[PDB]
């Protein structure tokens, strides 16, 4: 049933909609589109900061290690690491900001600091998701070309890593932890997955907005007296406006708290 009004709400988007739910509490699944690939854009930032903690309990970064750069290194939409050009930002801080203001000139400091776009493609690769890539840095990647396999996940690959990495043990449990509150302050996605919901559940998000009408929301959800419920919502090619694409996310939601 959840597989058929998604299938109607697609038509509603006047784009191209990929869903999966996967509920920790049975294991069962439910996809939409579940293995076409789709635009990541700053969906992607969620995978970064994971990776980033991943060599923190390697004990090979630590979270208060400052990273200092210019003017040079920022791209647009920066809105904390512009503020701190002169006295640089600490790894923990570069997360939040890419985390919870989808900063660009942040990600783009941490991907450094990892290797580049083939080291997490390669971190990926080692924890078992086999669809995942990341090809590009800040701004390119958020191209969104329909038909370019460059910078894209499936519905159902992002659902399966983000519930290794948050819900899982490939990570530490302070690691899991941080990053989880990260999600969970997340300021940018209000009219997304999150209007979608009653107010005492618990959502953790990171959006993604990009070209050819793509506008994406992933989240890990605590329904009351529940274990949770990872939801990976991708929409492009659409026609409709950013606020109606917002809207449909949204609706998405909803049909989530009917589900469960």
């Amino acid at each position: 049933q959840l597989s058929e009004q998604l299938a109607e709400l697609e038509k509603r988007s006047g784009g191209r909609l990929g869903v999966a739910v996967l509920d920790t509490a049975t294991g069962r699944r439910i996809a939409y589109r579940g293995d076409e690939r789709f635009p990541m854009c700053s969906t992607f930032k969620a995978l970064l900061a994971a990776a980033v903690l991943a060599r923190v309990d390697q004990g090979k970064e630590r979270l208060d290690r400052r990273i200092t750069y210019g003017k040079e290194d920022l791209v647009d939409y920066s809105p904390v690491t512009e503020k701190h050009v002169g006295d640089g930002m600490t790894v923990a801080e570069l997360c939040e900001a890419a985390i919870t203001l989808s900063d660009n000139t942040a990600a783009n400091l941490l991907l450094e600091a990892l290797g580049g776009p083939a080291a997490l493609t390669a971190f990926l690769r080692s924890i078992g998701d086999e669809v995942t890539r990341l090809d590009r840095w800040e701004p390119e990647l958020n191209e969104a070309a329909p038909g370019d396999p460059r910078d894209t996940t499936t519905p159902a690959a992002m659902a399966a890593t983000l519930r290794t990495l948050l819900l899982g043990d490939a990570l530490s449990p302070a690691s899991r932890q941080q990053l989880v509150d990260w999600l969970v302050a997340n300021k940018t996605g209000d009219k997304r997955l999150r209007a979608g919901l009653p107010a005492d559940w618990r959502v953790g998000d990171k959006t993604g907005t990009g070209g050819h009408g793509t506008t994406n929301d992933i989240a890990v959800i605590w329904p009351p007296g529940r274990a949770p419920i990872v939801v990976t919502v991708y929409l492009t090619e659409s026609q409709v406006d950013a606020d109606a694409r917002d809207a449909v996310i949204a609706e998405v939601g909803r049909l989530v708290v009917e589900a469960f």
